[PDB]
């Protein structure tokens, strides 16, 4: 299915290019419907290898590990103790693929606006701004469409072959953990999982009250007690960065689980987007009974985000004015 | 030739660094029993050297090796609703689409070996009691070059902004670069000397911090002719900080280079420090339990954070490998 759709993709324009991270997003069409492809070069590989078994960390004995797959070298130049050149390395679908590809199709305007390159703004969202600007947006943006994949995973067996943990009695307390769409699933250094809760009344951290703290504590404990054993303790419980996003892309409470060794894709682990789950728990001690409903939350938003023109832009200008920040002359 | 000959003789010793963000790998080894460093980096995808309309949205994908044109083989990972994702093999070629950059340092010096070593990190949960027992005595032992910059003119040629009036001898600061405007990275070092980390910020410091937030955003854009806006600066502090003298990092919100340096678990937004002081009571961050990523090379790791992390995991009922 995947292959068939990639083969029909017709290029329209380049949405974004990041040579630091080797990520690319493409706009196109499939059967005259908009489509988005995101590509990422793979990382280098390392050897995969009482009666306990310990993981061999960072070894280079196997055929495709490290630089064993070099077929061809070419020097660019050299001087003193330095040599600079280029290499071609043997690619192979099973053992050394060249790049990961994601496809969104049919892609919606929200998807295209998200992936187009755009300016970002550090916004300060007060409680009243949330009530006025964001909450009405959330209720609209709770389409059974923009969340169809979440329900697909929860109730229709989607990616069930990949699920790593599932805690469900028929109720609202259970959850499952599975590989994140971002993870290529081969390099443990980039391990990225998402925990999806079954309860539906928490759309964002704004909905977490003081009474939710013990439930959140339990999720933090379960994740760290389970995830390392799924990977033969190749990643330890203290090596998992467990976090939520505000604003999230999808308005259903989901928890991100990332190898501490991962310096991070985009904003997924960045201050201004990511908040540690441990921090969510601790902050509920100090906010009121209504919890994050009472917090003024400062975060990074893109100019293409629907909320920008829906009021965050106008409110950011007024916030800058109130803070005594100059209004930038038109002369520059 | 020579280069190829040296790479073939390289005998792997250990991995210095593996970075899945940048797709970089550094290997320590030997050649003729001398230390050598090899660095490999995946190449970026390629685009046409022409454009399809008078920034990356105008790139094109017409040439043989551009974009994903070289895909020979596809394999699905999974799919869900409108989302499909998988892996691909793409035609490689030395002249038009090489696979990776490959550099050699040989003989590499110990200075060379350092710099390339990336330490491993561990999430610790540092309570108020832990700071007083483990962290605070370490900071006191820490008695430096920072004072050379502040009071002896070091890097004065490089300073971007410096407070001078007696009025803010204490509440003032200076800003200088960290050693393309998208990659703007400045550090504000404050003139007060009693704040070594965020632990020392009290409620009474909230207004002082707000003013710093306002000064930074009012000054930096003008130093760059308003090419970056005040709301395009990611202004943050670190815990643990890189030096135990309070300082604020000022980063282009779009800086593409950065990884761990801006990550939750290390970086905290300045606005968040300000907001949290409304709730932490008079002593501020002294009362906070701070969960953050600590490095294995840090003195605090073997000084008590390791031992405390293992006990925390026991108390929380988390399985771990012992000893």
């Amino acid at each position: 299915m995947f292959a068939s759709l990639i083969k029909r993709f017709q290029f329209v324009s380049v949405l974004d290019s990041n040579p630091q991270t080797k990520v690319m997003s493409l706009l196109g069409t499939i059967d005259n419907k908009d489509a988005i492809i995101t590509a990422e070069k793979t990382h280098f590989l390392f050897d995969e290898t009482d009666g306990r078994s310990t993981p061999v960390l960072y070894n280079c004995e196997n055929e495709y590990s490290c630089i064993n797959g070099i077929q061809e070298l070419k020097e660019i130049t050299s001087n003193d103790i330095y040599y600079w050149g280029l290499s071609v390395i043997k690619q192979d679908m099973e053992s050394n693929p060249t790049a990961k590809l994601n496809l969104i199709w049919p892609a919606t305007p929200i998807h295209i606006k998200k992936y187009e390159q755009q300016n970002f703004h550090l916004v300060r969202e007060t409680p009243e701004m949330y009530k006025r600007i964001v909450q009405p947006y959330i209720e609209e943006m709770c389409n059974n469409g923009r969340l169809k994949w979440v329900n697909n995973i929860l109730y229709e067996g989607a990616e069930s072959e990949r699920v790593v943990y599932k805690d469900f009695s028929e109720k609202d307390d259970g959850f499952l953990i599975l590989p994140d769409m971002k993870w290529d699933g081969m390099n443990l250094d980039s391990l990225y999982l998402v925990a999806i809760v079954y309860r539906t009344d928490i759309k964002t951290i704004r909905d977490l009250r003081y009474s939710d703290r013990q439930w959140l504590i339990n999720l933090n404990n379960k994740i760290r007690s389970i995830v390392p054993g799924c990977y033969n303790y190749a990643v330890h419980p203290d090596e998992l960065r467990i976090l939520v996003h505000y604003q999230p892309s999808y308005y259903h409470f989901n928890i991100h689980i990332v190898n501490i060794k991962h310096p991070g894709l985009g904003n997924s682990i960045a201050a201004g987007k990511a908040i540690l789950l441990e921090d969510i728990i601790e902050m509920l001690n100090y906010l009121g009974p209504e919890g994050y409903m009472n917090k003024t939350i400062t975060y990074a938003i893109g100019e293409n985000h629907d909320l920008w023109k829906r009021g965050l832009e106008e409110e950011l200008t007024k916030q800058l004015e109130r803070d005594g920040i100059p209004k930038i002359p038109k002369i520059v």
